[PDB]
């Protein structure tokens, strides 16, 4: 038995995306455990302006991610070896910025000087202030994503199993744009209906979600929303360009023993059919109410207010 390194993060997590998951899956692989510390709307506030997504909204995204073991609530802005050895964490870790003082002493100086502070690369193709900017665009389909993809960052994000005998596999298809709290508490839902379960989820592609949706839709790239989707604990597998249609073939490929859509309206398939009447025949379609009235057009004007 190896001694374990306990490791801390914390931050606002405010609109959570894959350069979030990406930093936490970093600070993870530092050690054998992680807990993430998250400031509330008050203490948020006093420094920036107020955040767009509530604490309780920001606590359970966070939580929602592989990587994160816990999750403490209210944790202060700045760290500090208080915090530190409150909650025994060897180290912490933050992205690279320059963190300094108005006199220009160091935010994290206590800390580095006490050899307890580490740090990860910013994750290329994505920050909240982009994010902003894509759904600027959309209120007021090429690509305006510059995001570079890799077998690596697939293999970094996935958990690589197989459906192992006994799991159920089931499967489940969107966009997935902006991944949110409404998606995972749609697919933790899921995830309760079976002992063991093997979720794969379908992703539309980019040019299918455009059709459907309008405008400069998707906000995020078939690739963006791979890796968003995959840093879900409930998510076993993604289809990278699933159909729209949940056809025979693909039922059949992946074996699946059950498919699920959640309260939202479904949209009818381009020559008027029901994107979900195969598993319906089957027998093996069943919805579920995720509880959450959020979606990527209710984000958006959230995310805006001017
Ligand atoms: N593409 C990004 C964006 C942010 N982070 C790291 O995530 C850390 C902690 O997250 P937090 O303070 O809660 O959010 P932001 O950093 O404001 O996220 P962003 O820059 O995208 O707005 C930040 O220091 C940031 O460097 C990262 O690694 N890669
Ligand atoms: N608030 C939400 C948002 C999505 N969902 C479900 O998540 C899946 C993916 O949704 P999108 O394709 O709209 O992203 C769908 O089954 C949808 O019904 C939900 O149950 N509650």
């Amino acid at each position: 038995g190896r001694r374990a390194v306990r490791v801390w993060c914390d931050g606002c997590y405010d609109m959570v995306h894959y350069g979030h998951s990406n930093q936490l899956r970093q600070a993870r692989a530092m050690g054998d455990y992680l807990i993430v510390g998250v400031h509330t709307d008050e203490e948020i506030a006093k420094h920036k302006g107020p955040p767009v997504f509530t604490q309780e909204e920001r606590y359970k995204m966070v939580q929602a991610i592989k990587w994160v073991d816990e999750v403490v609530p209210a944790a202060p802005y700045v760290t500090t070896l208080e915090t530190l050895d409150k909650y025994n964490c060897d180290f912490c870790v933050h992205g690279n910025d320059i963190t300094l003082t108005v006199d220009g002493r160091d935010t994290y100086e206590e800390v580095k000087q006490a050899g307890r502070y580490r740090e990860c690369k910013r994750t290329q193709g994505v920050s909240t202030t982009d994010l902003v900017g894509r759904m600027l665009l959309v209120t007021k389909w090429t690509g305006v994503s510059q995001f570079l993809q890799t077998s690596q960052k697939i293999i970094q994000f996935a958990s690589g199993k197989e459906p192992q005998p006994g799991e159920t596999v089931i499967y489940v298809a969107g966009a997935f744009d902006l991944f949110h709290i409404g998606h995972v508490d749609f697919l933790e839902k899921v995830h309760r209906l079976a002992e063991r379960p093997y979720i794969i989820a379908g992703l539309h592609f980019d040019q299918e979600v455009n059709h459907y949706k309008g405008k400069n839709y998707p906000i995020m790239n078939l690739h963006e929303r791979t890796l968003s989707v995959l840093a879900c604990r409930y998510v076993s597998e993604v289809v990278i360009g699933a159909p729209y249609a949940v056809t025979a073939e693909l039922l059949s490929h992946f074996k699946v023993d059950l498919v699920c859509h959640g309260k939202t309206e479904i949209i009818p398939d381009r020559d008027g059919s029901d994107p979900y009447q195969e598993p319906k025949r089957r027998g093996i379609f069943r919805q579920i109410d995720s509880g959450s009235n959020l979606t990527t057009d209710l984000i958006v004007q959230r995310i805006i207010t001017n």
